[PDB]
């Protein structure tokens, strides 16, 4: 599966590539974003394997969705 963590300083966003969404970031696991689960603003929970907790670039890494 696929989806892109686009990021900013102060901008989170999530695009789940097999919906072609992408939504704004306002619940987190961990303050920065990484650790555990994302809930975007539509409601979806997206998985993070954890690593970098806040990526200063947009990372691609698999979907997983709650």
């Amino acid at each position: 599966m696929k989806v892109m963590i686009r990021k900013t300083a102060t901008g989170h966003s999530a695009y789940v590539a097999k919906k072609d969404l992408e939504e704004l970031i306002v619940e987190m696991e961990n303050p920065a974003l990484w650790g555990g689960k994302v809930t975007l603003a539509n409601g979806w929970q997206l998985e993070l394997p954890a690593m970098a907790a806040d990526t200063p670039l947009p990372i691609t890494v698999e979907a997983r969705k709650l």
